[PDB]
């Protein structure tokens, strides 16, 4: 808590409060199509998409991304600039410069094994060069590397299956620009409801230069004044930056800080959600199944009420699909639509049948070799799904995970495939990632202390003695401090560690049979020799723990400290450690939610815990379906019982992770524990 922390915590409030139709970098070819609209009396329409091109050419003579260079889309920018500049007689310093680029570098194109391929080039390209040859730009039509590229356009046109793209709203309209013979009477009722061809700038000014529609001009003058005479690849981005922001700054371990803007965001998220899912942008008559798996993701998650009903249309014979009647199946997209089906409840299906979907679809990618997405160059794509694959939802402790996560996160660096490359600086930030590194050091700095208090109760109560063994502590502790990690929270964090080892101590010292139980029993009530020792080490550290929060916080609770373990002695001397530590925590809240211990939903998921948490594959599989319903419960609460049934799933979620993972945690343990970030 820094000032510095603190101001940069108000930097991302300031971002969140004033998100509005996305923060997306312009696209030059986009600018070049707006700047070729001819207003009626042979001048531009926009003279200030003319002079963005101008003034924002490259040094070298190119347009495109500055810090990402692609030949690809290099060239594709370059040329528009060139034919939008030429067209007008304007800027000839700048086209002369952009012409002197594109004949040095066409040769190039194929040069890189790895670039990837602007959506679109193959088609958009060609289209370009005819533009050009018209108005008698003296480029290298001829150029050897230009043979494949026209071929490839004539296949592709005649595959388009393009009278159903006059019928019903497709991605085909979002690139207009490169198709002949349209029926611009049905195209017109296809348009969407902010005038745009499926919220692309430039098919909208094709379509524009084609029909003089008013609201395609009131769609690119939006846009245009919005980006100061740029136009990006895609607008809005509404929803996209909304659901991404609030994703990353999640998986980064830093959302707790935003809680009412990230409230906010989503129920701006939740107003445009519908039951046909969602795309990028808010109202439209198409949607994808990655803005639809992160939305209903999130707000499954925030406790909105979603259907999975929404998965419908995205599915085909068993496999799902990035959008309806297109064959593509991106890694990014079937990564989310793993996460999302992760939430599913017992009831749903469809969920299941994503599930398994995507995880083979994602495993076979893995073990191919091909984690590469058409639509994002990441700093680490085989990381996250690696983690992903790995380590299921229910398994996914917040410290685990944003460990790994701040490790791959690209921050500034990633770049999105459009027709164009492009940025979302709001999705992808180095703030968000310095600030995330800030916070996850200091809660580490905290447990460290903590690890170092807990050796030294450890020692001093000679817990080995009563078959606590080192690594078992480590672990005890490690589970705790990776869910509730707060530096705030030291309290809880510490009430569960201790718990646990003191169970496990008990059982391991008096569990063996009837007599040795009660022999425990009646001594912890008492307070035969040892049993007293050990249930003075147990009475010592509650009265420890107690004292500490009543000079901290003001509360006193010893009385229910005592009452909850002598409820779980009596279960165990006859025969729940779940429902102990979940009391345990909730006990050492700085607030009184006790008063929830008596209520028909706690006891409902007291059951249910007491189930998971038992005394492989097969008890694995029993765990899970038990999970999913107290995740059904939990996700369907009340506010201020909303924290209780957190805490009955951030239990549940260290025991599956500990059966599942439990045998193999040493890298996991130093990484989140012992090896700073950064
Ligand atoms: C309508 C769009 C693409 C064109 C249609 C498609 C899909 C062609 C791939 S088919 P193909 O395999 O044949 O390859 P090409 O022919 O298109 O080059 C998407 C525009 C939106 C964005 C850029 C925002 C994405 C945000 N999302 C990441 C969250």
């Amino acid at each position: 808590n820094s000032n510095a922390f603190k101001e940069a915590v108000k930097s991302v409030k300031t971002i969140l409060r004033n998100l509005t139709d996305g923060e997306i970098t312009i696209s030059a070819y986009d600018t070049a199509w707006v700047a070729l609209i001819d207003a009626g009396d042979k001048t531009p329409a926009f003279p200030s998409a003319v002079k963005w091109i101008a003034e924002n050419q490259l040094s070298d003579g190119s347009w495109g991304d500055a810090y990402l260079f692609s030949y690809h889309d290099r060239l594709i920018n370059t040329l528009a600039c060139v034919v939008a500049l030429r067209s007008w007689n304007l800027f000839p310093h700048q086209c002369n410069k952009g012409i002197t680029f594109f004949r040095e570098n066409i040769g190039k194109l194929e040069d890189e094994n790895d670039e990837h391929m602007p959506i679109g080039f193959e088609v958009a390209f060609p289209s370009l060069l005819e533009i050009a040859r018209g108005i008698n730009i003296d480029v290298p039509y001829d150029s050897p590397v230009l043979k494949d590229i026209y071929a490839k356009k004539e296949l592709k046109l005649t595959r388009i299956p393009k009278e159903i793209m006059h019928k019903i709203p497709t991605t085909l309209l979002h690139s207009l620009e490169g198709m002949r013979d349209l029926d611009w009477e049905k195209l017109l009722k296809l348009q969407s409801q902010d005038g745009s061809f499926l919220f692309s700038p430039s098919s909208t000014a094709f379509a524009f230069m084609q029909t003089r529609d008013s609201n395609c001009l009131e769609y690119l003058r939006n846009a245009v004044k919005r980006f100061n005479g740029g136009v990006p690849n895609v607008f809005p981005v509404d929803l996209f930056e909304h659901i991404w922001i609030v994703d990353r700054l999640q998986r980064l371990g830093i959302s707790r800080y935003f809680e009412e803007e990230i409230k906010e965001c989503l129920d701006y998220v939740h107003r445009y959600w519908t039951d046909n899912g969602i795309c990028w942008a808010r109202c439209s008559h198409v949607q994808d199944i990655d803005d639809t798996a992160m939305a209903f993701r999130l707000l499954r998650q925030h406790g909105y009420q979603v259907s999975a009903d929404v998965f419908k249309n995205f599915e085909k014979e068993g496999e799902f699909f990035c959008f309806v009647g297109q064959s593509n199946q991106a890694v990014t997209g079937m990564f989310n639509l793993y996460r999302a089906s992760q939430l599913a409840f017992p009831r749903e299906e469809i969920l299941k049948n994503a599930k398994e979907f995507s995880y083979n679809y994602l495993l076979e990618k893995r073990e191919r070799e091909e984690l590469i997405d058409k639509w994002i160059i990441m700093k680490d794509l085989p990381g996250e799904i690696g983690f992903a694959l790995e380590i299921p939802w229910y398994a996914s402790l917040p410290r685990v995970e944003t460990r790994f996560y701040i490790d791959q996160y690209g921050g500034e660096n990633d770049v999105w495939i459009g027709k164009t490359l492009y940025r979302m600086p709001y999705v992808n930030n180095n703030g968000y990632l310095e600030l995330a590194k800030q916070d996850y050091n200091n809660c580490q700095a905290q447990h460290q202390l903590e690890w170092d208090i807990f050796q030294k109760w450890y020692e001093e109560n000679r817990l080995s003695e009563w078959g606590v063994r080192r690594s078992e502590l480590l672990e005890c502790y490690y589970l705790a401090a990776a869910t509730i990690f707060e530096s705030e929270r030291s309290h809880e964090r510490m009430v569960w560690a201790k718990s646990s080892v003191l169970v496990k101590a008990i059982s391991s010292s008096f569990g063996e049979s009837s007599d040795s139980r009660r022999s425990f029993s009646d001594q912890f009530h008492e307070y035969s020799v040892q049993a007293s020792r050990l249930a003075g080490v147990l009475i010592g550290t509650l009265n420890q723990m107690s004292f500490d929060l009543f000079m901290s916080h003001g509360r006193d609770v010893n009385n229910l400290l005592y009452l909850s373990w002598g409820d779980w002695m009596e279960k165990w001397k006859l025969y729940g450690e779940g429902e102990l530590m979940v009391k345990m925590i909730i006990l050492m809240k700085n607030n009184d939610l006790t008063n929830f211990f008596t209520h028909t939903h706690f006891v409902r998921l007291a059951e249910i815990i007491n189930r998971i948490c038992l005394p492989k594959e097969k008890t694995i599989k029993s765990m899970e379906k038990e999970m999913g319903k107290m995740v059904e419960l939990a996700l369907s609460e009340s506010d201020t019982f909303r924290d209780v049934s957190i805490t009955f799933l951030d239990v549940a979620k260290a025991f599956y992770y500990f059966a599942l993972c439990g045998d193999h945690l040493q890298t996991h343990i130093s990484k989140v524990l012992f090896q700073k970030v950064g």
